[PDB]
C-alpha cells in the first residue's frame, strides 16, 4: 500500500528502541575515565575510526531506518552554543522512554501523562540561571586560555599523557582565528617522528607536493604566483589545421613561437624576483627547465581548496593571463622553504601579513594513539570558542546531576500519584547516571549513590563523583567543567523530541482502500 | 551497530588467544637451535617468505580481525635501538595473560591488581645492575670483534655449521662501514659451489651483466667510465621540431651526424686505454660495435645503486655528457675481469686505491638454505653496528633469564597475600624461556629445569643452559652474548603494552558506517 | 550606477548560417586576419557601451570569452 504502518503501542516502541541501543556506547564515554572504542569498515572509510567524542561517531553515519539520526542531529546546534565537555545529554533522555512499560499498566490515556513534559521545563530551569559558575574568561587573556576545560574534555581520552599539552596548544590557535571570520582557514595534519612536544606551532599553510628533479632547495622574500589556466599551448580557436610545409625555412616560426611563450614568462617574471609558482592543473615542460635556472620553485597540481587559503593569507591575487605578474599579484613575503620534519619531507608556506588564517602541524609519538590527534583537533577548537563567549560554567563528574535529582523527588509526591510516577521517572533518570560514574571506577557502586546523594542534598554544587578517590569529592579542585548552555538545551531538547511521537494517538495515514 | 561486541569472559579472552598463537611458533625460533619457518598466503605476497627473524614476519600479515597488530608495532622502535640478536621479548609478554585465569577468582577491579604492572618496574632495575655484563668493545678492536652476539643470532640459524665462520667475517666488514659514512655501499651475494670458507671479501664491487656475446674476454690496467646520460641520441633541448624535408636527398646527411656522436667516443676512448664503461641506462647500438673491436668491456642499464657505491671506491668522477672522459673522472686499476668462480659468471671489480666500501661473496651448498645466508648476513650488518654504540650487554643461552626469576621468588611472599598472588604470577612467566631453550634441543626438558635453578641462584652469572651438552654449562666459554638494551625495552614495553589490554574492562564496540 | 543590458542572442559568433565552409590557408599566417574580425566585434561592445554608462549586462545563454577581459576592465 504505501507509508509506514505506526500509530499507537507500535511507534512508540521504535523510539524505544534507538534509545536503549545508542545509551549503552555513549555511557562508557562519560567523565575522565572514558572507553575509546574502535570501529571498523573498509571501504570508504581509512580506518578503524575510535571517534571518542559521542556527537561525532551518531552523525557521521545514518546505519538504519529507526528514528534516531534526527534527535542526533539536534545535538550539532547545541555544540554550535557548546555542546560537548563529555556527552550526556542523549543518555538521560532514553531513559526517560524506560518506563513507558509501566504506562501500558494503567492501560487508557497517555496525554494527561504527556502534561508532565511541561512539568520538566519547570524542573529543569532550577538548573539553568541556578547555583554558580566561575565568572573568569575575559576574551584574548594570556593565563586563562587553557589547562583548564579542554584538558578535561582530553581526560577521556586515553592520549592525555602527552596530550595534555596538546591541549594547551589549541586555545592559541582559538586566540589568532578571533575577528570577523567565523570557523574556518584551520589545516591539521601529522607525523610519524616521535619528539617529547609531538606537535608544532606554524605561522601558515602546509601543503605535500614537489616541482621535479631539478629545482633549488630553498628561497627567500618569496613571492607567489596562482594561475587559472595552465601553461600548456598550441591549438586555442581554429588549429590552422595540422601544417605539412614547403620547405625547412617557413617551419621557423612555429618553433620560435613557443620561444616567445617562455620569454614572456622569464623577462617578467625576473623584475618581481618571483620564487615560488602554484598552478592548480598541469604545467607546460618549456617553463619547467627556466624555473630551476632562475631559482624559483614551481607546484603541479596544486589542490584548489589549498590554493583558496592561501590566497586569503598573501592578500591575494586576480587569476588570469600572464599579465597577471606585478601589481594585479599581491605577495606577501616571510619564508617560504621545503622542510624536513622529523622524517617526512613537506613544504611550508609561513610568515602571513594578514593573520587571518593558519595551519597547525602535529607530530606524535608513533601510535594507534597518534592517530587519535586528529580526532581531538575537530572537537579541540569547538570547546574553547564557546566557552570564553557563553561565560557561564557547571560542574561535571555528575555533581550537575545529582544536584538536580534530589530537587525532583519532592516534585513526584506533589502531584497525584497516577500523575505522579510519570514525573517521578522522569526524576529518577538522574539517579543511573551516578552509578555508572562509580561502576566504571571498579568501586561497589551501592555505597556510591548513598553517599553521593547526602552532599548534594546538602548544598555544595562543588561536590561530586571522585573516580579516583571512590568515594566522593571536591569537582572543582579536579578542574573538571561543563559549559552553561549544554545544560539549557539537554533538558529542553530531550523532552519534546521524545514527546512529539507520544503526544499523538491516531496518527498519519493517507487512503489504502 | 552490528558490530563484534563482548562482555567479561569473552572480552579478555579476544585478547587471550591472540597471545598464545603467537608464542607456538616464535618459541621455536629463541636461541642456538632454532627452526626456520616459511609462510604461504594467497595475493599480494607472491613467494614464499621464510624469516628466521621473529619480528619481521610480524609486522607483514594482519592476517585476521584479533587485535595483536599494534603490539608487533612496538619491536621495530626497539630494532632501532637494538632489535635482534635472539627474539624473547614477545614471547614473555604474552605469557603474562595465562594467569588473568586466576583474576576470576576475585572478580571487581582488575586495576589494583595491576599494581603488579609496577611491580614489574622493580623486577626490570634487578636485572639492571645485577650480574656483571661485558665493558669495552671499544672501536675497531682487535679479538673482540667477534666470535660473540654475531654467532649468537646465527645460533638459533640451521646453517651454523660452517656458518659461524661467515658471521665472523662480517665484522670486519662493519668495521670499514662504521664512521662518518653512515649506513651505505653494501651489498651481498652467494653463489654456486663447494668449499671449507664457503665466502670470498671483495675489496671492490660484484655485478652481473654483460656487454653482449662478442669483447674482450678479460681487461688488465682498466679504466672505468660511468655515466649519468644515455648513449641514445635525437631529442635535445631545442628540437629542430617535426622533420619533413623536401625530398630524399638530405636525409642521408642526418644518418651521418649519428656517425660524429659514434666517432667522438672512439676518438676520446682510445688515448685513454678505457678497458670498461659503465651506463645506468638503455645504451644506443652504434657505440656497442666500438667497444668491441678497440678491447673494451660495456655494462648496459646497470643500476644506479651499484654505481653511487663504486664511485666512492674508484676515486669517483663528474659523470657528465661525453666530455666525461679524462682528468675529470678518476679511475681505478687493478683489474676488472669477468670470471666464472665455479658454473655461474659475474663480472667483478676489485684492487680499489681508497680502501673504504668492499662487496662480500658467499660460497654454499647450491640450494636454499644458502639463501638463508642472504637473510643471516644482511642482519648480521645491523646487530654489530649496535653492539659497539650501546657498549652494554648480557649473557644469552637464558643465563639471564633464570638469575632474574630466583630474585622474583622472593619478591612474590613478601608482599601481602593479595598482591602476591598476582606478583607471583609475573615470576612464574621468566620459567618457560629455561623450558623452551632446552626443548628444541632435543633432550628431555623436565631434567633441565630442576639443575638450571639450583647453579643460577649460587651466583654464578656466567651459568647457562647449555644444549649442545644436554644439561647446563659456561655461557662464557661458548662466546655467547646479548645486546643490553634488548632486556631494558622488553621489561618496560611488555608492562603497559599488556597493560592497555586489561585496563580497558568490558570493550563494547557499535554504531560505526 | 547599475543599468541593465538583456540579449536574446549569444557574444558567440564564427558559422551565421553561412559559413564560408571549412577554411584552408597556404600558411599559419593568413589565419590571423581571421582573428582580428573577433576583436572588431569585441570593440563594438565597448565602443557603445561606456556611453551608456553600462553597469551590468545580462544573458540569457553562453557568452563569448573575448569580451569579459573588455567587461572586467571596464
Amino acid at each position: 500500500a504505501g507509508a509506514d504502518e505506526e500509530r499507537a503501542e507500535t511507534a512508540r516502541l521504535s523510539s524505544f528502541i534507538g534509545a536503549i541501543a545508542i545509551g549503552d556506547l555513549v555511557k562508557s564515554t562519560l567523565g575522565p575515565k572514558g572507553m575509546d572504542k574502535i570501529l571498523l569498515s573498509s571501504g570508504r572509510d581509512a580506518s578503524l575510526m575510535v571517534t571518542n567524542d559521542g556527537a561525532t561517531i551518531l552523525k557521521n553515519i545514518g546505519v538504519d531506518n529507526p528514528a534516531a539520526k534526527v534527535l542526533v542531529d539536534m545535538s550539532r546546534v547545541q555544540d554550535d552554543e557548546v555542546g560537548d565537555g563529555t556527552t550526556s545529554v542523549t543518555v538521560l533522555a532514553a531513559e526517560l522512554l524506560r518506563e513507558a512499560e509501566s504506562l501500558i499498566a494503567k492501560k487508557i490515556h497517555p496525554q494527561t501523562i504527556i502534561a508532565g513534559w511541561r512539568e520538566a521545563t519547570k524542573a529543569a530551569r532550577q538548573a539553568l540561571l541556578n547555583s554558580a559558575v566561575d565568572h573568569g574568561s575575559d576574551e584574548v587573556k594570556f593565563r586563562q586560555d587553557l589547562m583548564n576545560i579542554a584538558g578535561t574534555t582530553l581526560s577521556s581520552k586515553l592520549l592525555t599523557h602527552h596530550k595534555d599539552h596538546f591541549t594547551k596548544l589549541a586555545v592559541e590557535a582559538v586566540l589568532r582565528l578571533k575577528g570577523s571570520g567565523n570557523l574556518e582557514a584551520i589545516h591539521v595534519i601529522k607525523k610519524l617522528g616521535g619528539s617529547l612536544a609531538d606537535s608544532y606551532l606554524d605561522e601558515g599553510f602546509l601543503l605535500d607536493k614537489k616541482i621535479g628533479v631539478n629545482q633549488p632547495k630553498r628561497i627567500e622574500n618569496a613571492k607567489i604566483l596562482i594561475a587559472n589556466t595552465g601553461m600548456d599551448t598550441d591549438k586555442i580557436k581554429i588549429f590552422g589545421s595540422r601544417v605539412r610545409v614547403d620547405s625547412t625555412a617557413k617551419v621557423a616560426e612555429i618553433e620560435h613561437a613557443e620561444k616567445e611563450k617562455m620569454k614572456e614568462k622569464v623577462e617578467r617574471i625576473l623584475k618581481h624576483g618571483i620564487n615560488c609558482f602554484i598552478n592548480r592543473q598541469l604545467i607546460y615542460n618549456y617553463p619547467e627547465q627556466l624555473f630551476g635556472a632562475a631559482g624559483v620553485m614551481a607546484i603541479e597540481h596544486a589542490d584548489f581548496v589549498g590554493v583558496e587559503r592561501l590566497a586569503l593569507v598573501t592578500g591575494g591575487e586576480i587569476a588570469s593571463t600572464f599579465d597577471h605578474p606585478e601589481l594585479v599579484k599581491l605577495g606577501s613575503c616571510k619564508l617560504i622553504e621545503e622542510v624536513m620534519i622529523g622524517e617526512d619531507k613537506l613544504i611550508h608556506f609561513s610568515g602571513v601579513a594578514l593573520g587571518e588564517a593558519c595551519t597547525i602541524v602535529l607530530r606524535g609519538a608513533t601510535q594507534q594513539i597518534l592517530d587519535e590527534a586528529e580526532r581531538s583537533l575537530h572537537d579541540a577548537l569547538c570547546v574553547l570558542a564557546q566557552t570564553v563567549k557563553d561565560s557561564r560554567t557547571v560542574y561535571g563528574g555528575g555533581c550537575s546531576e545529582m544536584l538536580m535529582a534530589h530537587a525532583v523527588t519532592q516534585l513526584a509526591s506533589r502531584t497525584p500519584g497516577k500523575e505522579a510516577v510519570a514525573m517521578e521517572s522522569y526524576a529518577k533518570a538522574l539517579r543511573m547516571l551516578p552509578t555508572i560514574i562509580a561502576d566504571n571506577a571498579g568501586y561497589d557502586s551501592a555505597d556510591l549513590v548513598a553517599q553521593l546523594r547526602a552532599a548534594h542534598s546538602e548544598g555544595k554544587t562543588t561536590a561530586g563523583l571522585d573516580m579516583k578517590e571512590g568515594t566522593i569529592g571536591d569537582m572543582s579542585v579536579l578542574g573538571i567543567t561543563e559549559s552553561f548552555q549544554v545544560k539549557r538545551q539537554v533538558l529542553l531538547s530531550a523532552a519534546e523530541a521524545a514527546e512529539v511521537i507520544l503526544r499523538v494517538d491516531n496518527i498519519i495515514k493517507a487512503a489504502p482502500r
